[PDB]
């Protein structure tokens, strides 16, 4: 369960959030193989309810009708159409598992779901599954509300209702089984693994029974023998009794201090700075690098405080970059779309918008002249940027951690091996000096403002000397202040 199963060479996930299949299948063909991407993170692909107060809200496809692979991103067909052909190029796709709850108590009964099919929550009656009141944990919960009120409770963390989400009897081998079958249907068509959602609200050993009885991966794409990559979603920024080394056991988990300490850093928050991160990863109290999950941002928290998103583009890029240039984890990077934020005494009261639609009907992904997205999706894995950063990583792969520079402040810079090198301006003056890079000699583009294109560079140029050295200068009015060069960079 810890390895992702990505092609050799192909070390990073992407999050095509609410993205449509057939969108899906064509980014694969199109951008995601050629550029090196590993694998794309699909929204929950089973039925949900529809939602119309407020108006189809991304949380919707959070509350499950059934496992039916009918939603907003397209139905079976598409479904296994983009895996197939995802697959056929490289490029893995990875499922976001809800499988803790169905949905919320209080949903009104009838057939407001995206596949029409009937449920109704007061009477835990979910034919479509089939579920009934046997298969939720109404009577193992303690609460006097039946939902969560104390995390500090371990207990009924995993045993009541989150917010008033129908729990899932996952010590029955009946809701065991449902949701295998689910997943297995998943595994067939060619999933290289899931996101685990709500992964704290389930005990350990009930994600493990699931797990053992999952299918081999699809023996056409993958070698025999092959599991489902799992990460599993637990916040753990610690005081709680849960934590995510407890999830070990089943896979991967996503290390939520990786993004909120890098944005707290590079935000020069708290007295942070970045001359700090020389010892990032486990010096910063994270979970081992082989089973973190990391992210600059998620599709929650991109819609909260602190977090960097790409609302903050110019310090997101260098976040992102960074996360991307630095060994530790398993990275995944956030592709989003924009909504329309209105803050009311500092909350975005239009928090819960769903992806650009016609009266429901998600847009699709147009892509522009320049290779950017409209229809109001921000396409951060088409940013320049962090596209190159992403072929970076692949370059790098391997390689130690070394030649860290730091000037004490926010003037930091680091090598990966003999193959790339990466240098940061985030203090108020210009950084200006030659440093070593671990690099051979040579004429390197700068993958950050530029491109390799056949033999030069549409960006700045950096110069490597016979020593490994090379001189550079990042003004703090850069529009990126960082640079970035590595070993497919060389002119
Ligand atoms: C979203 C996230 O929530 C949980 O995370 C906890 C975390 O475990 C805690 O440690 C903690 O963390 C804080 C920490 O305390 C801070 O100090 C630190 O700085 O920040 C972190 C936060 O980052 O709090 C958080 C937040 O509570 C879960 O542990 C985690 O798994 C969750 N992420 C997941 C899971 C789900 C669930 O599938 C997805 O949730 C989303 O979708 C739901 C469902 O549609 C949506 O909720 C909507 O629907 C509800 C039914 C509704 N409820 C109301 C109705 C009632 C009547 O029945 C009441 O009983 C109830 O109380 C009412 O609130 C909600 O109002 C409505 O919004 C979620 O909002 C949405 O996020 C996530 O997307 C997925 O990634
Ligand atoms: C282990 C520790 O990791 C992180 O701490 C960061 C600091 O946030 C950062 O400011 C910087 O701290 C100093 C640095 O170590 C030192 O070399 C430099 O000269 O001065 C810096 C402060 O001015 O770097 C450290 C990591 O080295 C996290 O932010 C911390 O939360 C985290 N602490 C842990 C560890 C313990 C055990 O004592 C608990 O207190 C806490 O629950 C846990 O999170
Ligand atoms: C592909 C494209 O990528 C990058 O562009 C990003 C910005 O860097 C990023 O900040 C963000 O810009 C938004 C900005 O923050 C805000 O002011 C404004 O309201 O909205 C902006 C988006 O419209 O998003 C864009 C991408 O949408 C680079 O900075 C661009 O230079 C880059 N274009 C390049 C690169 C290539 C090939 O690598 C060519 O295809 C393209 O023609 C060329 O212009
Ligand atoms: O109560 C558990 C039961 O849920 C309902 C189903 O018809 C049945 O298959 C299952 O045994
Ligand atoms: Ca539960
Ligand atoms: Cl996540």
């Amino acid at each position: 369960q810890y390895s992702s199963n990505t092609q050799q060479g192909r070390t990073s996930i992407v999050h095509l959030f609410e993205w449509r299949w057939v969108d899906i299948a064509l980014e694969c063909e199109r951008y995601l193989a050629p550029k090196g991407f590993g694998g794309v993170q699909v929204s929950p692909p089973n039925e949900n309810v529809a939602i119309h107060n407020p108006f189809r809200p991304w949380w919707e496809r959070y509350q499950p009708v059934s496992y039916k692979l009918c939603t907003r991103s397209g139905n079976e067909d598409e479904f296994r159409n983009m895996v197939t052909r995802c697959n056929n190029v490289g490029v893995r796709i990875y499922v976001d598992a809800v499988i803790n709850h169905m949905c919320g108590n209080a949903v009104s009964a009838g057939t407001s779901s995206t596949c029409g099919s009937y449920f109704n929550p007061g009477s835990r009656d979910f034919p479509a599954v089939p579920y009934s009141g046997w298969d939720f944990n109404d009577g193992k919960c303690k609460t006097g509300s039946g939902d969560i009120e104390n995390y500090n409770d371990a207990t009924q963390v995993r045993d009541c209702r989150l917010s008033g989400l129908l729990d899932l009897a996952l010590g029955k081998d009946y809701v065991r089984s449902k949701i295998a079958e689910y997943m297995n249907h998943l595994i067939d068509i060619g999933v290289a693994g899931f996101r685990i959602d709500a992964s704290k609200h389930m005990w350990p050993g009930d994600i493990k029974a699931i797990l053992d009885k999952l299918h081999n991966l699809n023996s056409n794409w993958f070698p025999e023998g092959s599991k489902p990559f799992i990460y599993q979603e637990v916040i753990d920024l610690g005081g709680e009794p849960i934590k995510s080394s407890d999830y070990f056991g089943n896979g991967r988990v996503t290390e939520f201090k990786y993004g909120a300490k890098l944005g707290t850093v590079i935000r020069k928050w708290n007295g942070e700075k970045m001359s700090y991160l020389k010892n990032w990863g486990e010096g910063w109290g994270f979970m081992p690098s082989d089973r973190a999950l990391v992210f600059v941002d998620n599709h929650d928290n991109q819609r909260g405080h602190s977090i960097l998103t790409f609302w903050d583009a110019r310090l997101y890029k260098m976040a992102v970059g960074f996360m991307l240039a630095h060994p530790y984890g398993f990275t995944r990077v956030m592709s989003s779309y924009r909504w329309p934020r209105y803050f009311e005494n500092g909350k975005d009261v239009n928090d819960w918008v769903g992806p650009p639609n016609d009266n429901g009907v998600t847009k699709e992904v147009t892509i522009n002249p320049d290779t950017t997205c409209g229809n109001d999706w921000v396409c951060e894995h088409r940013w320049r940027q962090i596209r190159n950063m992403v072929n970076f990583r692949n370059v790098v792969d391997g390689q130690p951690f070394t030649n860290w520079y730091d000037n004490g402040s926010n003037q930091v810079a680091f090598g990966r091996g003999n193959r790339g090198f990466i240098v940061f301006n985030n203090d108020d003056w210009t950084f200006s000096l030659t440093l070593q890079t671990g690099l051979p000699a040579g004429t390197y583009c700068d993958v950050i403002s530029g491109d390799k294109i056949n033999g030069n560079c549409t960006g700045i140029k950096i110069y490597v000397s016979d020593d490994g050295k090379a001189h550079f200068s990042i003004s703090n009015s850069a529009e990126d202040p960082f640079i970035a060069i590595h070993a497919e960079s060389k002119l």
